[PDB]
């Protein structure tokens, strides 16, 4: 909408800046300059807020993906295309990727494993599987996360030639 | 020691069970059935507690690694050996791996990036680099994390044949 978006976005800012533990209806209300009542009208559980909060992250990346139709194209360079999705998803200030692991964190611990968890590589994996084979796809997916992980945990800049190379090795024939 | 160990271990239990946000001198003191004063005598900053708390995780895995000397042996099957380190590090109830990402989380956000962060793949990467080449080693490392990640985020059981296969593809000549 735009009421509820302001809210989610605020939840978003509250967390990369104060983490899983700094975000509650009241703190999101503050950050959004929005009544608590609005806040709760749109999100009953604190979960729904974090759930929406992430699924948005998840939709942001799927929009980087959807911006490279070539991935599903067999004539196109698979490795190359993936390294460029990763190059984009990271270029900027990582914010949505901070979210996705921050999410993965709250996820692991919680029974809210699934939305953050699978949703990410569900579409990616589904696409990669169709475009290669199941094994490769799980491998491709696992390395996306790894590569991304490294880039944040080590705070290094993304090496696109590098990912391209790595990805190519997991791709057969 | 055994005073300070009880403390760290307790910090350990407090978190996989209440996360980054459920662990403080007072809550660690409670869990440890140990005076707050003990708690602080051994750890001034809340960081030192989380810092020790993790570095222990980090030392647990390096003890799985150190239990496969073969990794540094060129006659030995590299892929095979790594898939078995991963098989061990995961077999059980993931507890130290929960820690390492939970750590990676608190790490990312914080300037405490390094201990959790690098320390993990610093020794692994150093060993792999020496035993292969730098590129491969970064790749191997990135996929360890990925594979591990998946196994927790998807809550699936580790497929050792799978990792073996994946790892082999990143290994050249």
């Amino acid at each position: 909408p735009e009421r509820r978006q302001r809210i989610i976005d605020a939840a978003i800012r509250v967390v990369g800046q104060k983490g899983i533990a700094g975000l509650s209806h009241r703190t999101v209300a503050a950050e959004a300059d929005v009544p608590l009542g609005s806040t709760t009208y749109h999100f009953a559980t604190l979960d729904d807020l974090m759930v929406a909060a992430l699924r948005q992250a998840n939709e942001g990346f799927a929009r980087v993906v959807a911006a490279h139709p070539a991935l599903s194209d067999p004539e196109a360079d698979l490795s190359g295309e993936l390294a460029r999705v990763l190059g984009e998803w990271l270029g900027g200030d990582r914010t949505g990727v901070e979210l996705e692991y921050e999410l993965y964190l709250a996820a692991l611990r919680r029974p809210a494993l699934r939305p953050v968890a699978a949703e990410w590589a569900e579409g990616v994996g589904a696409l990669l599987a169709a475009r290669t084979d199941p094994t490769t796809a799980r491998a491709l997916v696992a390395v996306l996360d790894g590569i991304c992980l490294q880039v944040l945990l080590t705070d290094t800049p993304y090496d696109e030639e590098y990912a391209r190379e790595v990805l190519t090795r997991l791709i057969p024939v």
